[PDB]
């Protein structure tokens, strides 16, 4: 189950959105909650696909050596309330409440997230072959679950310097222009991913994020590969804010190495290895709870909570002003007058009830 | 001493060049030996300064964390036959002189290192500033060629400290100055712990050497790779191929630098790493500073030998001319003249002999 306390699929965050959708319906608004997209951006092989996969909480994105992500993967998470059909699933988490559908495969359902991964590899090769070609044409994936928000996440090819295989001379500009399409949207949280085993000032993720978000208002820095740093080096000076500071700060993570991927090590054991690495390192033992994938998921949870609560002032205003109106209108008699007193009274009670639910956030 | 068999300061290479230069000057023939400059280029913190240091064979370049090389270091190695130090290799035959300190001599290569740090701070301070103004260093030794080597600031993407918004273009323009020269070997330095497609060293090298004819890829930090990864596919030529190929190396890590580990122990650690690694054990002769040194030695040897046919031609045609003049003389003036022409013919014979041996 993709339910994960603390993260973007925190049960309380789902409960909050359902409660507000019930309020909006009774007060007569189409739900105005506009959740930002989450977009990962960095140099090629910074570990972007692994960071995005960890936020979703189940494996489905191709990860490996060489050039892997060669088309945008636009994932729509869609909230949907709810056996032989899982005969020869290889996915131990596979269940009838959660599946994927690809736009390019109408009516096919993937309960097995390994098959989602296989399909992303196949659809990539169908359009751009097996010699490093890249296309801006997105692969559109929807994932249905009772435990997710209505939210878009984007995985993107990494920025490169040197064309390989079938890539043209100007591949760097083409990947730069493809990425700007997704992060120029003011409603986009930019996860600027940089490998900790390169100097931060070489980060293409940070350079691009600073071009479109110079105030650093929707950019979180992610430092991958902290386990691969030269002995006695660390990212503490970056976390302490002394080097390219970001308003929203940086989170160091340790994802699976290529040996873990080849050994098919599961996400849960990878999360436990990451906790142990940070609790046992001299330099990260201090405030170790601010290290790792769970802290990045928490940062995102809080931003998403700020977006939902950002709507309440406007709503409190509309509730009280329509409450005042019906109370004034509410000052033997005709079929009209009796019916209208009843409708106005039913309305007053809903707006009281709505006002109560909004106060208790 | 800085003499190192197999590298750019191979004693046989020094002997050969001095012998030919003595011939050219004694017989009146233009010296065509034009040795390329050797220029290191890469991303900031790829390990460029350490690769250049290892080619010279004694420590003198600032290395460490953050932005370290912040001005060009143009080193002229100059061959010179001889007549309170903290440097155990210090000797009266080998010293450095900086243009900006005229007539000061540094026998202690630690002091050379200290002076590069001080002259860097004097012009661009201690908050990451960068200048294209070179620090000009000459190193005098009986054991070196007349050879120019250049260390350069790394290419960066994001300005830090005092750096201006357009620092990337300024560093790119400063580097192109040195590698646009067709007579430059480009050492494109890339950390092995990033995918080669991210190499700024290879991107810049490809702008001036698109055919990849004068570029050696150097892969540093092979000791820092993700467990079970290796650079074998790059060494096998299957990824951005270069005529002159790639050399993997392992330099001192920051802990080695903090512990002041000497160059000799670092070269022995590198040899053991490659002899003992699953992926490199059968190919260890193609690994390390010594293989990079050998590649450079061989290129230099090809340039010297490439000139000899043209030279043999000019020597014999000069010999033919003096022989014709001498046969013209066949009275105290006449006898002196016959002797001078005879002495001249013998020089060119002798010269022709010495060149044929090679
Ligand atoms: N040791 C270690 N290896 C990591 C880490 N994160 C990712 N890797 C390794 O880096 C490689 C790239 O992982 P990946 O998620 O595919 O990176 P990416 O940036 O998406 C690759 P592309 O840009 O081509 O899509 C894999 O070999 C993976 O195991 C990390 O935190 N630690
Ligand atoms: N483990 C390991 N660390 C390396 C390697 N080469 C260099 N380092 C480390 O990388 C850092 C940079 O080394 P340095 O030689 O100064 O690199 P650079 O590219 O010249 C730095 P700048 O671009 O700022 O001048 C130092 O901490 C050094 O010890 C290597 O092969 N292995
Ligand atoms: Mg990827
Ligand atoms: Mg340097």
């Amino acid at each position: 189950t993709l339910a994960q306390p603390g993260g973007i699929s925190d049960p309380n965050l789902i409960k909050l959105v359902n409660k507000l959708q019930d309020v909006f319906t009774t007060v007569g608004v189409n739900n105005p909650i506009d959740l930002p997209q989450i977009v990962v951006v960095g140099s090629q092989s910074s570990g972007a696909s692994s960071v995005l996969e960890n936020i979703v909480g189940r494996d489905f994105l191709p990860r490996g050596q060489g050039i892997v992500t060669r088309r945008p993967l636009v994932l729509q998470l869609i909230n949907r309330q709810s056996d032989e059909r899982l005969a020869d699933s290889t996915d131990k988490a596979a269940n009838l409440d959660e599946w994927g559908e690809f736009l390019h495969l109408p009516g096919q359902k993937f309960y097995d997230f390994n098959k989602i991964r296989d399909e992303i590899n196949r659809e990539t090769e169908a359009k751009v072959g097996r010699n490093a070609g890249i296309s801006p044409a997105p692969i559109n994936l929807r994932i249905y679950s009772p435990h997710v928000l209505n939210l878009t996440l984007v995985d993107l090819p990494g920025l490169t310097r040197v064309p390989v295989g079938d890539q043209p001379r100007d591949i760097e500009r083409q990947i730069r222009d493809m990425i700007l399409k997704y992060i120029q949207k003011p409603n986009a949280i930019i996860l600027a991913v940089t490998a900790a085993n390169v100097d931060l000032a070489n980060s293409d993720g940070l350079k691009l994020a600073r071009e479109v978000d110079p105030e650093g208002q929707r950019t979180i820095g992610v430092l991958t590969k902290v386990d691969l740093m030269d002995e006695g080096t660390d990212v503490v000076d970056i976390l302490a804010g002394r080097i390219i500071p970001l308003r929203l700060g940086y989170v160091p993570v340790v994802n699976r190495g290529q040996r873990d991927i080849d050994n098919k090590k599961p996400i849960t054991a990878a999360l436990e290895a990451e906790k142990a690495f940070f609790e046992n390192h001299k330099a990260y033992r201090n405030k170790s709870a601010y290290c790792g994938t769970p802290y990045l998921a928490r940062k995102l949870n809080l931003i998403l909570m700020m977006h939902i609560k950002q709507t309440l002032p406007d709503i409190k205003q509309r509730i009280s002003s329509s409450l005042q109106k019906y109370q004034q209108e509410l000052e033997a008699e005709s079929d009209y007058t009796v019916r209208r007193r009843k409708e106005c009274q039913q309305m007053v009670e809903s707006l009281q009830r709505a006002a109560e639910i909004v106060s208790q956030v």
